[PDB]
C-alpha cells in the first residue's frame, strides 16, 4: 500500500568561502558535521554555497556527488545550480525524492559582490536558499545590511504570484547562508588578546562583539530569523594549509591593516510560525584548509506536508500617511487571492495609525481538517491610494486569536491582530 509521504525531511546548508582555490581531495568532513560546534544518516536535501569559487559547474558538481557517494553510498541528483560572478549555489537530492520536487526557481543580485538563490516545492512545502557574499571590511558594516536590503526586495524566488510579499514571506522555510562578512568589533590592539580567547574556545566573551548579531540585535537586517549557538571557533582569516593560526594582519600602501578573527561565515532561517524546524548541527570543519576560510555546516530537521473566517481584525501602522487600507489574502489554500474592503482609520499613540476591519469568507480548496491546520495565510495591508503594501505579515491555521508582526522592505512596519474561525 502506498506509504503517506514524508512529514519531516533533513537538510544540510553548508557555505564556504574557497578563497579562489581548488579544494583538497577529500572535503567529506563538511558533509559529515565534523568539526567543532553545537549537535543535537544521510539528509534528504544538500544545499552548497560557495563563494569566491574557482572552479567550473560541472566540474564542482562532480566533486560534490562523489563526496557524497562516499559519506551516504547514494547518488544524488542535481536539483539546480546557479552562479553569479564566483559565487554559486547547488541543491542535490536523494533520487527518491525527485518526483515531489517541483517550481524549481533560481536568481541572482549583483550588490565582485552578491547573492544566488534556488526555491522550490517539496510535495506541498515552499523551500528558499539564498547564497550571499556580502561587502567586505570591518568598517562596512552599514553597507552589509544594505546588501542584505537589496537582495530580499530584488531576490526573485518563489511563487510570482505571491505579487506583495518578498522573499521572507514566500517559503514555508528559508535559509540564507553566506560569506556574511560580519566582524568582530574589537580594538585592534586586542587581537592577541582575541586568539587567546580563541585558543581557550572562550567564545561568548568574542560573540558580544560580532557585528551581525549586534545588528540583528538592533533590528539593522534579519528581523526574525533565528541562527543556531556559536560554539566553534571564528572561520576567518587562517593561513592556508594550515589551522594553527590566524592572518590577521595585512599589509597595505598606506600603512599595515587588521582582519581580526570573526565569524564572517552563517547559516539562519526563517520559518512559518507553528512549523516544525530544528538545528541538529552548526559548525565548522578543521581539516579542509585550501582557503582563508574554513567550511561551515548546519543541519536541521523541517516540518513538510503532502471556510475560514477572519474576525475583529486590526492593523497598527507606524505612518503619517491619510489614505485608507485594505487587506490581501494569499495562501496556497486558496483558489486565489483575495482582497477585502476598506478599513477605519483612527490615530492611535504617537505617529501611529489604527485600521479597523469589522471581511471576506476565505473558502480553501481543501476543507480536510489534516490538510487545513497545516496551512498558513498570508496577509498584506495595501494602500487604497496607491495598491502598495505598507506591511506583510503571515498567520497559522493550526488552532482562536491571531497576530503576526508586519513588515515591508524588511523592516518593521506595524502589528496585525484579531481572532479567526
Amino acid at each position: 500500500s502506498n506509504a503517506p509521504e514524508p512529514d519531516m525531511i533533513t537538510i544540510f546548508i553548508g557555505t564556504w568561502n574557497m578563497g579562489n582555490a581548488p579544494p583538497p581531495k577529500k572535503i567529506t568532513s563538511w558533509f559529515l558535521s565534523k568539526g567543532q560546534g553545537k549537535t543535537r544518516i544521510p539528509h534528504d536535501i544538500y544545499v552548497i554555497g560557495t563563494q569566491e569559487d574557482p572552479l567550473g559547474e560541472k566540474e564542482w558538481l562532480e566533486l560534490l556527488r562523489h563526496s557524497l557517494q562516499e559519506v551516504t553510498s547514494m547518488t544524488f541528483k542535481t536539483v539546480a545550480i546557479h552562479t553569479l560572478w564566483n559565487i554559486r549555489i547547488v541543491v542535490l537530492a536523494k533520487p527518491e525524492h525527485e518526483n515531489r520536487i517541483s517550481h524549481i526557481c533560481t536568481d541572482n543580485v549583483k550588490t565582485n559582490k552578491g547573492a544566488v538563490g534556488v526555491s522550490f516545492m517539496f510535495n506541498g512545502t515552499s523551500l528558499g536558499f539564498v547564497n550571499s557574499h556580502l561587502t567586505s571590511g570591518s568598517e562596512k558594516k552599514l553597507r552589509r545590511n544594505q546588501n542584505y536590503m537589496n537582495i530580499l526586495r530584488f531576490l526573485a524566488l518563489g511563487d510570482k504570484k505571491l505579487s506583495p510579499f518578498n522573499i521572507t514571506h514566500r517559503f514555508t522555510h528559508l535559509f540564507w547562508l553566506g560569506d556574511l562578512n560580519y566582524r568582530v568589533e574589537l580594538p585592534t590592539w586586542e587581537a592577541e588578546a582575541i586568539i587567546q580567547k580563541i585558543k581557550q574556545q572562550q567564545y561568548s566573551d568574542l560573540l558580544a562583539h560580532d557585528q551581525l548579531l549586534l545588528e540583528r540585535k538592533d533590528q539593522k537586517v534579519f528581523l526574525h530569523f533565528e541562527e543556531e549557538e556559536i560554539t566553534f571557533a571564528p572561520t576567518y582569516r587562517f593561513e592556508r594549509l594550515t589551522r594553527d593560526k590566524y592572518a590577521y594582519t595585512k599589509q597595505k600602501a598606506t600603512g599595515m591593516k587588521y582582519n581580526l578573527p570573526s565569524w564572517c561565515d552563517r547559516v539562519l532561517w526563517k520559518s512559518y510560525p507553528l512549523v516544525h524546524v530544528v538545528c541538529q548541527s552548526y559548525g565548522s570543519t578543521s581539516d579542509i584548509m585550501t582557503s582563508d576560510h574554513s567550511p561551515v555546516f548546519a543541519t536541521f530537521e523541517a516540518g513538510v506536508t503532502s471556510q475560514i473566517e477572519f474576525l475583529a481584525c486590526y492593523a497598527t501602522l507606524k505612518t503619517k500617511s491619510q489614505t485608507k487600507f485594505y487587506l490581501e489574502f494569499h495562501s496556497s489554500c486558496l483558489e486565489s487571492f483575495v482582497k477585502s474592503q476598506e478599513g477605519a482609520n483612527a490615530a492611535g499613540s504617537e505617529g501611529e495609525l489604527v485600521v479597523r476591519f469589522g471581511l471576506p469568507k476565505l473558502k480553501p480548496i481543501i476543507s480536510d481538517p489534516e490538510y487545513l491546520l497545516d496551512q498558513h495565510i498570508l496577509i498584506s495591508i495595501k494602500s487604497s491610494d496607491s495598491d502598495e503594501s505598507y506591511g506583510e505579515g503571515c498567520i497559522a491555521l493550526r488552532l482562536h486569536p491571531i497576530y503576526t508582526p508586519l513588515t515591508h522592505h524588511g523592516e518593521m512596519t506595524g502589528h496585525f491582530r484579531g481572532e479567526i474561525k
